[PDB]
């Protein structure tokens, strides 16, 4: 039912919101580099299985090469008390054998290529992971230095926005107000309103003073 | 390696800029507080006027 698939939806909005937030940039990378890291120790004991592999099935192309040549030794031994059944037989067996040799050393460069093409992929994937790793690390300083960023940045005077930058506005705003007071007091009081504004202005007498002196 | 070294001047004009900000912020800091430190008595001694005691 249409009715059962929102409200499962709407109940699913909420645990992906909750596990957004008890998420945290820099310890997160850190899976995703250890869970990589085991992953292609996998794959590398998968590739090392295959050269091994390779390396094991020469022993039966050596085996043979080789004794494409002991078959022919055997056969000079035995005719060598005058004997041709035996060498001849020997013949045989070394043709079966060389044929076997043959299919096996095409086997073994048909996994050469496999085992080189196999080099290539992990060579190429060592270096994404790293690089990977690289760009990881980096990108770890960045968040390191973003998060303490943002509760320190400029003072502007239109704005609190953080602890230390709250506490230094509101000191502010009430030194402004305290020194408005100061000057009020006189500014309430005063001997008389010309008096006042002499205080302000010194008057002509300055003025030609000024005028003189100069 | 050149991005990384583009990061770190982005990150060196950073630096530089909001050490800079949190300085003069101290030399503002200690001129208000001389400030302040004036009023507070200033407050308690000021003119004659016959017409109060405050």
């Amino acid at each position: 039912m249409g009715l059962f698939d929102r409200i499962k939806r709407v109940v699913s909005s909420n645990l992906n919101d909750l596990v957004n937030k008890a998420e945290d940039p820099e310890k997160m990378l850190e899976q995703a580099i250890l869970e990589m890291q085991e992953d292609l120790v996998q794959l590398r004991q998968g590739v090392a299985q295959a050269i091994a592999a390779q390396k094991r099935s020469e022993k039966q192309y050596n085996d043979a090469q080789n004794e494409i040549n002991k078959w022919q030794r055997n056969a000079q031994l035995a005719l060598q008390k005058g004997d041709e059944n035996l060498a001849r037989q020997a013949l045989e067996r070394k043709k079966t054998y060389t044929d076997t040799s043959a299919a096996l050393k095409a086997s073994l460069d048909t996994q050469s290529t496999q085992v080189e093409t196999l080099k290539r992929n992990l060579i190429q994937l060592e270096s994404k992971i790293s690089e990977a790793k690289t760009k990881k690390e980096m990108l770890k300083a960045r968040i390191t230095t973003a998060k303490a960023q943002e509760q320190l940045q400029g003072m502007v005077r239109g704005m609190n926005t953080s602890s230390a930058m709250s506490a230094f506005e509101r000191m502010e705003e009430k030194v402004l107000m305290q020194e408005s007071r100061a000057q009020a007091l006189g500014e309430l009081a005063g001997a008389d309103l010309e008096t006042q504004f002499a205080q302000l202005e010194g008057g002509s007498d300055v003025d030609d003073e000024l005028a003189a002196l100069k």
